[PDB]
Formats: C-alpha cells, structure tokens, sequence
C-alpha cells in the first residue's frame, strides 16, 4: 500500500468516517487525470487506492471532500475540499501517508513519507 | 479589503516573506481563471488583492507557492503548493482572511471571516 | 509590547473573543508565579501584558482557558486549557507573538518572533 | 491500551522517534503526581503507558519533551515541551490517543477518544 489517507475530525475527537477522496495525476498534456478514489473507513483510513506498479512517478493531487463530510453532519463549512498536491516517487518508490485534520473553518494536512 | 492572505513559517517562527500567492475564480465552464495575485510582505501579509465590487459570490482558489518559498530557504519541501478553495457568500458585510501556517511536510489553513 | 497573544476559533472561523489568558514566570524554586493576565479582545488579541523592562529572560507559561471558551459557546471540549511554555532569550530586539488555533478536540500553537 | 501517544515531525515528514513523554495525574492535594512515562518508538508511537485498572478518572497532563527532540537533531526550538491536559474517564473508561505534530516553532495536538 504505497498511498494511504487518514482523516480525523477535530470537533468530535474521532476518525472522520465516510470521507470521499479522489486522487488525480498530472498527465503529459498538463491536465489532471483521474487516478483512484475511495472513502475513509470507520477508522478514518483509506487503504487500497493504488498499487506499487500503478503508482509511478508523477505529480498527484489528493482531493478530500471535506464539504460533503460536514454537510452530512448538518454543518456548513468554509472550504470546498482539502487539496494535497505533491510530486511522488522522484527518488524511487516511497510509501505516502496523507493525513488531514478537519474543523469547519480550518484544516491541517501532513505527509509521512517512508522508504 | 475583502480578502487578505497571511502566511507564517513554523520552522523559523516568522512571517513567510515574499511568498507568491495566486487567486483564481471558477468560471462558468468549470475552469480556474486568474483573479488576483501578489507576494506576501515582510509581515507575511498580502493586502489589496481585490475590491468589494470585484469580489462577488463564487468559488475561489488561493494557491500559495510553498515549494518556491522552502527552496529559497534551502529546505526540502513535500507539497507543490498549498491550495485553499472556498465559496464566497454574501450574508451581511464580510471580510475574509485566509491564514496559512507552513512546515516542509505539513501545512494548516484557517479562514477568519468577520464583519 | 514584547509579548502578544492571538487566539482563533477554527469551528466558527472567527477570533476567539473573551478568552482568559494567564502568563506565569518560572521562579527560582521551580514554581510558576503569576506574571500577567487578561482576556482576548473582539479581534482575539491580548496586548499590553507586559513591558520590555519587566519581560526579562526566563521560562514563561501562557495558559489559555480554552475549556471556559468552548463551554460559553455550548460546545463540549477535550482539554482543560492550552499551555504554551517557552524560554525568552535576549538576542537582539525581540517581539513574541503566541498564536493559538482552537478546535474542541485539537489545538495548535505557533510562536512568531520578530525584530 | 487506554492511553497512546503518537508524535510526527513536520520538518522531515516522518515519525518523531525517541521522544520522551511524561504523564502526570492531579492528586487530591492539587499537585501533579508522576503517573507514567516512556519514549516514542521508531513508528512515533508510545504504547503501554498504563492499564485499564490504573487509568482511573482524573485530570492528566501529558508532557511531550519536544525541546530535547529538536536539540538532539541539532535544532534550537521555541517551546520547552508540549503539554496536553485533560479530564479522563469522566463518563466511564475511554481509549485516548494523544497525537502531536512538531515543528521547531509550532506544534499541534489532537485527541482521538473512542469507546
Ligand atoms: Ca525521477
Ligand atoms: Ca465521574
């Protein structure tokens, strides 16, 4: 599992469950091509987005649908989504965990990169 | 001044100075069109991006060039940039401050919306 | 004004208004003695805590009463308070801003130290 | 394992390894009594601090020795430590994960509380 996403809810102190995540990869013509998508589990984690073979070098965009998360809980949030854009695998394959911490008017995102 | 951007550096404990910031507004055909841009000042702030007349309701993207900031300091960063995407909504007088707190492998962003 | 405190509310996207803040200085016997205190203003800021003459080198604790803030908003919080503990060091002219970003189950704090 | 601590390094995008953590519990005379201590592993996690039987109701302080962490990496940080203070088990036993995200001049802490 070379790409994992973990999302927490800073209002409830809980995993953010059922958060939709869409991953895109920049194509040779500079457009964002759809790459993988999924939703966070009861643990706030999303595994199985991609494989070592498919997850080649490139610029990737991880779009976390924070607005739909808050709206489903009856909350009108500020952001449309949280976007995380990064070059991956430039020095060979790595494992990436993209974490996000959500509040209605704020979020944080951190990358943990391991070899 | 209905839209301000403030950027802080969590490694040096300082304003993030001379950071390029580009603002886009979502067009009818779902493309991002340039709206305003600048570089943060010595206080990490970018004022005068738009005016009340120009800053109508819609979806805006604030792209902060974090990668160039870290590279100018000789520090290896994770993200290509930090993106903040939000809907501006008219509900009484509103001023939007988009704050960002930068680390090489993490950032947070918060919206301070006041009257 | 060598020491300022700024507090933001990540749930409402606003300054955190009327938050009690207590500053302590570490005494010779390793106890915390009261040094300054106040409540944040309508802009979430607390100025005028100390003076250059009084704010000598040493270890300081800034205790932010986050629990009372959330309870006044009818929101259930995790922490008893947020504590920020740091050494003030004289290396040229220095101004310290202690910023805090509050959510019910999470907070961040950053030091902005400028000349 | 009713109390776990996880620490990440926002400069390196890595677990924060070998971070000392000291836990205290407020005694009946209002002093902070030592409760448990440990260090984070190669994964940035600290397990085994306490047991369900020992981890009774109370006010707990989790002190994360961030300064020694940064100093051992050759970095002079701002904070002495990161303190996390909370009432535990008030509505019956819960499992607490205290996460911290470290930068030299900033940190965040979040609590994930599960039943
Ligand atoms: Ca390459
Ligand atoms: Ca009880």
């Amino acid at each position: 599992c070379p790409l994992m996403v973990k999302v927490l809810d800073a209002v409830r102190g809980s995993p953010a469950i059922n958060v939709a995540v869409h991953v895109f990869r920049k194509a040779a013509d500079d457009t964002w091509e759809p790459f993988a998508s999924g939703k966070t589990s009861e643990s706030g984690e999303l595994h199985g987005l991609t494989t070592k073979e498919e997850f080649v070098e490139g610029i990737y965009k991880v779009e976390i649908d924070t607005k739909s998360y808050w709206k489903a809980l009856g909350i009108s949030p500020f952001h449309e989504h949280a976007e995380v854009v990064f070059t991956a695998n430039d020095s060979g394959p790595r494992r990436y965990t993209i974490a996000a911490l959500l509040s209605p008017y704020s979020y944080s995102t951190t990358a943990v990169v391991t070899n």
